[PDB]
C-alpha cells in the first residue's frame, strides 16, 4: 500500500514473477495430490531382471487382481519414481515461498520497518504540504498550513539524526538481495539437472514377487509431460528472477547508495545549502529516485536551512501581526513611542510597516540583516542595538545617515560593534556599555567617530581607564560626555581640557575620590554629576565660581562628612543634589546660595534643619527622608515655594501647622516618622490631594471627616 | 479506480474480452484437469498398422485387463493426441495471462505509474476547482484565490516534468504493437492447429509386449467440447484483435503528441492556450477520448489569460480599503496622493477610496482602468507612468467632466495612450518620454487639434523643433514649459503667432542667444531663463520692449558681468543669479528698487555693490564660498534682509546692523569663518536656530542662554 513508493520496477517484476511461480506451485501440488498415478504392467519374459519384448492378437493375461495392481503402482511410485518427479510442485512452493520472505523481510523487520514507516510518512505529507510548492515556484500564509510547514520542517530535522546514523536498512536489503541470487543459482543449478528425470516410461523393479508374482514392471506416469512442461515454465521464471537480482546486485555495486548528492536540486533550485545525505537516508532516497525522482526534489525543500530561514522569517511576519504591535507600541521616560523586540528571529515586516515609531529597540536580535524597507520607518530616530550585531545595505545605510540620530550600541565584543555606526551624519547621541579594553584595539574601533561631525552625547559604559585622544577630537562638537567605569579610575592627567564644548560631564560610578583641575578648567559645564565617585573632601568648589554656567552640582553618593563654608561662593547653584551621603549638617553658610530651588539632602546624617532655610525662596523640593530631625523650622514654612516636601521616615516629632502656609505643595511624603497628629492646615493647601498625601491610614484618618472628603473630592473628580 | 477516466472504449472492450478469455482458460483447465481422458479400444483386425473396420451378435472378447486398458489409454494419450488437444486451456490461459500484462504493464512501470496518478491527481483536482466554472462562466473567496493560485502553479510544474519526454506514449505503443502481433500469432496457430481436436483418433503406439495388440481405435470425449471452446476463443480473439487492431489505426492517423486546444480556444474565452506536446499531449488525447469537458475545463488552467484575470481578482481581495488608506499620503497641494508603485494590475479597491485625487500609477502594464473609478470622487490627478492604458467609454464619460489634470511617461508609441485626447475638458497635459522618435517626426500628436480647453501643457520630451500642430493647438494656450534636457531647440521664431501665453520657461537650452519672438508678446509674467550661460546681456535692452515680466530667473548661468539696463524696470521682484561666474558687477544694476528673492551663492566677487544699497524690498541674499570678508554699510542701507547664504565662507565682522534684524528668515552661516559670535543670540522668540543656522563652531563659544533660544527654535 504505502510502501508501493520504495517498490522499484525490479521490485515489481520480482513480486510479480513470484505469484505466477506460486500460482504454478499450487498448481502443481493439486494435480500431485489429486492425479498423480503410476500406471504399472508387468513384463511377462524377463531376462536378468530385464524385460525381454519377446491367429488374430489376444491380450496377454496377467492374473493380476486390482488390488494387486494397485499394490505394484504403490511400490513402483514410491521407489523407482525418481524423487524430483514427486517433489517438484512442493519445492518450488517452498522456493517461493523462501523468495517472497527475503523480498519482504525487510518490511517486517520491526528495525527497519519503523524506519521505513517514518520514511514513507514523512516523505509523502512533505509531498503534498504546499511549502513545497511555493518554495519550488520560487507574503501571508495560512496559520494551520504555516504550523504544519514548521512540524514537518522538525520533523524531518530529527529524522534525519535519527536515520543517517545507521545503515541498518541498507544491509539488510544488500542481504537479501544476495540470498536472492544464491537461492537463483542453487535452484537454477539443480532443477536443470534434476529435470531430465521426469519421464513417462519408468522401469520399476522392487521385488515384490512373493506377494505379485513379477519381479520388472513398466510404469508410466502420466503427469510426466505436463511436469516437463511446468518445470520448463517454473525454470524460465526463474532464471527472469535471477537476471533482475543480478541486476539490482550490479545497481547497488556500481553507485555508492550510501552517499547521495542534491547536486542536481541545489543546482536547479536557488536553494544551494542542501547536504550531501549519507547511509541508510541515502539508500531510501536512491529507492525513491528510481521509483520517482520528483518526490526526492520536492523533499529536498525541507533538508535546506535557508528554506528554514524564509519560513522563520514568514511565520514571524504573520505571528507578529501590525495590530498585536499597535498594542506593543509603549513610551519611554523621553516620552516617545517604541516597542521593544525581544528574542525575536529577526524584525518582522509589521515592525517596519509602522511610520509613528520613534525608538526601535532591537535588543538579543540574533545577527538580523536590516532591509531596506526601515525607510518606511520614517520617524525612526533611535535604536538601541542591545547585544545585536545589525547587517546593513547601502539604501538602508543611506536613509539611516539621513534620518537616525540617536544611537546606543549595547555589546560584548568587538565584533557585536557594527562599522556603519561611524558613517552615519546626523548622529548625535551615543551610548557604549562593554568594556573596550583590549589588544590591538584600545580606540582604534572608534577612529571612525571623526566622520560625526554632529555627535554631541557620548556615554561610554565600557570601564575604560583612560579617555581615548579621538574622542578627545571629537570634543570640539561634543557638548556631553558621561562615563561609566564601575568603580575603576580614569587617568585623567588633565586630558579633558580640549573639550571646551562640553556641558554635562557625568562621571558615574569613576571612584575618583579627587577632583581633577580639568572639570573646572572647561568654562561650559552646567551640570557636573560625580556619581559615586567617592570624594572624601569637597575641596575644589572654590575654582568653580568662574563656571558661570553651572547651576547644577550633583554631589551625592560620596564620603562628604562635612561641608566646608567656601561653598558659600557659587551663589549660581540651582539643583544641589547632596543626598545619600554622610553629611553631619548643612551649615548656614550653605545658604548663601539664594538660587537654589532643587535641594536633595535624603539619605543623611543631619543633625538639624537649621533657620538659614529661609533665604532660599526659590526652594520647591527639600528631600531630607530618613534624615535625622527632630523638630521641623517655621523657618522651612517661611518659604512659600516648595512644592514636593520628601519629609518621610523622619524622627519629625510633628508637622507644624505653618504647612497650611504652602500653597505649591502638591505632594509630601510624610509616612512614618513619629508623627504624632496631621494638622488640619493641611486641607488648606489647594494643590495637595490624597496622591499627594502619602501617609498612614490611620494617620489620615486623624483628620475631621469633612475635610478629609473635601480632599477626596478633589483627588477623583 | 481512479484510472477509469483513462481507459477508453477499446481498453474497457480488451479488459472484458480477456475476462472472458480466462474464464474460458480456467474451464478448460478444469475440464483438462479432471474430466479429460480417452477411451482406447484395440482393433482386433489389423491389416499393416491399420484397423480393419471389419446367431445373436456376441461382444468381441479382448482379454484385457482394467489397467491394461489403463495403460493403453495413457499411452495413447501421451503419445498420440495432439499437444493442441491436450494443452489448449494452458495455451489460451497464458496468451490470456499475456494479454492482462501489456494492458497493465502501462499501471505496474513505476516510472508511468507514477506519472499517470501525478496527472490524474491535477486533473481531478481542477476539475473540482471552482475557478474553472467561473472560467467558464467569462465572487470568489480569499481561501478560493489561494487554493486556484496553489493549482496553477501545481499545473505548471506538472507541465514542466511531464511534457519533456514521451514515456506514457512511448509505452502505450509499445504495448499496443505487441498485442496486436499477439493476436496475429495466436489466430494463426490456432486456426492452423484447432482442426486436430478431433473425437476419434487411431493411436499406434507399439505396446505389443504389454498389452498383446499394436492399433487401437481411441475416443476423446471432451474433444468436441474443446473445439466449441476453441472457436468460441478464436471469435473472442478476432473481436480481440479488431478492436487493438482499430486502436492501432487511432494511434496513427494524427500525432498522439500533439494536443490542440484550437477548439477550446475558440468557444472559451480564453484563446491564448498553448497547444501541448509528448506525454501531457497523450493523456489529453485520451482524456478527451473518454470526456472531451475534463480536457475543455482544464485548458483554463494552462491559458495564461486565466492567470491573469485571477491575479487581478486577488488584487482586489489582498489590497483592503484599510492597507489602502495606510498607502494614501498628502502631496505638496495638501492634496490626498496614492502611489500605486509596481502593481502587476490595479486594483478595484483603489477606486473603492474616494479620499484619492493624486492617483500615481507608476510602471502598471496591461492597464484597463475600470469605470468604478466613477466612484471615487476627488480624483483630478492621474499620474500615468510607462503605462498602456485602455479606459471604458462610461470611465470616458466620468473623467470628462471630472479629471483636470494627466501626467503621461512613456517610451515613444508603445505606452502612449489613446483616450487622453477624446477628453477635451482637461488642464494640466504633461508628457514625459522620448517624443523624438525615428519615423513619426510631430505626427502622432496631430490630434490633439480637438483640445481646445488645454492652458497648461508642459513640454519635456527632447523635441528637436517646435511642432506646427503645437502652434494650431497653443491659440487657447495659458502655461507653456520647455525642458530639453541638453539639446538645442531649433525655435526658428515661430511664436509670433500665439499671443495669449501668461508663463514660459526655458531650462537648459544651451542657447546663449534669446530668440526676438517673445518681444511681440505682451502678456509673460514669469520668464525661467536657469543655466543658460548667459555671458553678455545685451537682451535686457532689448527686454525693455516687454514690459510684463514680473521676475527673472538667470541663475546657475556664466555671467561675466550683467549689463546696466535693467536697473530699468521697476517691476523686477526676483534675481536668482547663483552659481556663477561674476568677477565685477556694475551699480547700474540695481537701481530697481523692489526686489525680494536674490541668489548669489557660489561665485568670485570681492565685494557686493554699492547700489544694492538702493534695495530696499529684499527678502534672500546669499555670499556663500566666496572672498568677501565683511558686510558693507551699503548692504545696512537696506531694511529687509530677511534670508541669506553666508554658509562656507570668509565673513569675519558681524556690525549690530545685520544683528539687529529681528525678521532674519534663514541665512546659511555653517562654515563661515567669523571670529566670535555675538550675544545678541539669547533673549527674542523670533531670531533662532531653525530660522537662522549661524556657524556651529563659535555656537559652542556662545552663551547658555543663546543655545536656549537657538535649542527653542528646534522645539518651537
Ligand atoms: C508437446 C507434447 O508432446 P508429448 O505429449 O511428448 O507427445 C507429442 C503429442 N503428439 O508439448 C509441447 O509442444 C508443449 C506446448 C504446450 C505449451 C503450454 C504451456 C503450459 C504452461 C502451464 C502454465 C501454468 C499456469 C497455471
Amino acid at each position: 500500500p504505502a510502501y508501493r513508493i520504495l517498490k522499484p520496477w525490479w521490485d515489481v517484476f520480482t513480486d510479480y514473477i513470484s505469484i505466477v511461480m506460486l500460482m504454478i506451485a499450487v498448481f502443481g501440488g493439486t494435480l500431485q495430490v489429486d492425479q498423480d498415478k503410476m500406471i504399472c504392467l508387468p513384463c511377462k519374459w524377463v531376462t536378468k531382471d530385464s524385460c525381454n519384448d519377446s491367429t488374430g492378437p489376444t491380450g496377454i493375461k496377467y492374473d493380476l487382481d486390482r488390488h494387486q495392481y494397485n499394490y505394484v503402482d504403490a511400490v513402483c511410485y514410491e521407489n523407482r519414481l525418481h524423487w524430483f518427479a514427486k517433489y517438484f510442485p512442493y519445492l518450488v512452493l517452498l522456493h517461493t515461498l523462501i523468495f517472497l520472505a527475503c523480498s519482504n523481510f525487510w518490511f517486517k523487520f520491526p528495525r527497519t520497518s519503523s524506519k521505513l514507516e517514518h520514511f514513507v510518512s514523512i516523505l509523502l505529507k512533505c509531498f503534498d504540504s504546499p511549502w513545497t510548492t511555493r518554495a519550488l515556484s520560487e507574503g501571508v500564509l495560512d496559520k494551520k498550513e504555516g504550523e504544519q510547514a514548521k512540524a514537518l520542517f522538525e520533523k524531518v530535522k530529527k529524522f534525519r539524526t535519527h536515520v543517517e546514523e545507521g545503515d541498518i536498512v541498507y544491509r539488510l536489503y544488500m542481504r537479501q538481495t544476495i540470498i536472492k541470487v544464491i537461492k537463483f543459482a542453487l535452484i537454477i543449478c539443480y532443477t536443470v539437472y534434476y529435470v531430465h528425470n521426469i519421464k513417462f516410461d519408468v522401469d520399476c523393479t522392487v521385488d515384490i514377487e512373493s506377494l505379485t508374482g513379477y519381479r520388472t514392471y513398466r510404469c508410466a506416469h502420466p503427469l510426466a509431460t505436463l511436469f516437463k512442461i511446468l518445470a520448463s515454465f517454473y525454470i524460465s521464471l526463474v532464471i527472469f528472477y535471477g537476471l533482475i537480482c543480478m541486476y539490482t546486485l550490479w545497481w547497488m555495486l556500481r553507485r555508492s547508495l550510501k552517499k547521495y548528492s542534491f547536486e542536481s536540486i541545489r543546482e536547479e533550485s536557488s536553494y544551494s545549502d542542501i547536504p550531501d545525505v549519507k547511509n541508510d537516508f541515502a539508500f531510501m532516497l536512491h529507492l525513491i529516485d528510481q521509483y520517482d525522482p520528483l518526490y526526492s526534489k520536492r523533499f529536498a525543500v525541507f533538508l535546506s536551512e535557508v528554506s528554514e530561514n524564509k519560513l522563520r522569517q514568514l511565520n514571524l511576519n504573520n505571528e507578529w501581526t501590525l495590530d498585536k504591535l499597535r498594542q506593543r507600541l509603549t513610551k519611554n521616560a523621553q516620552d516617545k513611542l517604541e516597542l521593544h523586540l525581544f528574542m525575536l528571529s529577526g524584525i518582522p515586516d509589521t515592525v517596519f510597516d509602522l511610520v509613528e515609531l520613534e525608538v526601535l529597540k532591537l535588543e538579543l536580535i540574533p545577527d538580523v540583516t536590516i532591509p531596506p524597507s526601515i525607510a518606511q520607518l520614517t520617524g525612526l530616530k533611535e535604536l538601541w542595538l542591545y547585544h545585536t550585531a545589525a547587517k546593513i545595505e547601502a539604501p538602508a545605510l543611506a536613509f539611516l545617515r539621513e534620518n537616525l540620530r540617536a544611537l546606543h550600541i549595547k555589546f560584548t565584543d568587538i565584533k557585536e560593534i557594527p562599522l556603519w555606526i561611524y558613517s552615519l551624519k546626523t548622529l548625535e547621541e551615543l551610548h557604549l556599555t562593554g568594556n573596550l579594553s583590549a589588544e590591538n584595539n584600545r580606540y582604534i574601533v572608534i577612529d571612525g567617530l571623526r566622520e560625526l561631525k554632529r555627535l554631541k552625547v557620548l556615554r561610554l559604559k565600557s570601564n575604560l581607564s583612560k579617555l581615548p585622544q579621538v574622542v578627545t577630537d571629537v570634543g570640539v562638537h561634543l557638548q556631553k560626555l558621561s562615563i561609566n567605569n564601575e568603580g575603576t579610575k580614569l587617568i585623567v592627567l588633565n586630558s579633558l581640557k580640549k573639550m571646551v564644548n562640553l556641558t554635562e560631564l557625568e562621571l558615574i560610578r569613576c571612584d575618583l575620590e579627587r577632583i581633577p583641575h580639568s572639570i573646572f578648567s572647561l568654562h561650559n559645564l552646567q551640570e557636573i554629576d560625580l556619581k559615586d565617585n567617592n570624594l572624601k573632601t569637597i575641596e575644589e568648589i572654590i575654582s568653580f565660581q568662574h563656571l558661570h554656567r553651572l547651576t547644577c552640582l550633583k554631589l551625592w553618593y560620596n564620603h562628604i562628612a562635612y561641608i566646608p563654608i567656601q561653598i558659600g561662593n557659587l551663589t549660581n547653584l540651582e539643583r544641589l543634589y547632596l543626598n545619600r551621603n554622610k553629611i553631619e549638617k548643612i551649615p548656614t553658610q550653605l545658604f548663601y546660595c539664594r538660587k537654589l530651588r532643587y535641594l536633595d539632602l535624603s539619605h543623611n546624617n543631619l543633625t538639624f534643619l537649621p533657620a538659614d532655610i529661609g533665604l532660599l525662596q526659590n526652594l520647591q523640593n527639600l528631600a531630607v527622608t530618613a534624615n535625622r530631625i527632630e523638630a521641623l523650622p517655621p523657618e522651612l514654612f517661611q518659604c512659600r515655594k516648595l512644592r514636593a516636601l520628601h519629609l518621610g521616615n523622619n524622627v519629625l516629632q510633628s508637622l507644624p501647622s505653618r504647612v497650611g502656609e504652602l500653597t505649591n505643595l502638591t505632594q509630601i511624603e510624610l509616612r512614618g516618622n513619629r508623627l504624632e497628629c496631621l494638622p488640619v492646615e493641611l486641607g488648606e493647601c489647594p494643590l495637595l490631594k490624597r496622591s499627594g498625601l502619602v501617609v498612614e491610614e490611620d494617620l489620615f484618618s486623624t483628620l475631621p471627616p469633612e475635610v478629609k472628603e473635601r480632599l477626596w473630592r478633589a483627588d477623583k473628580e
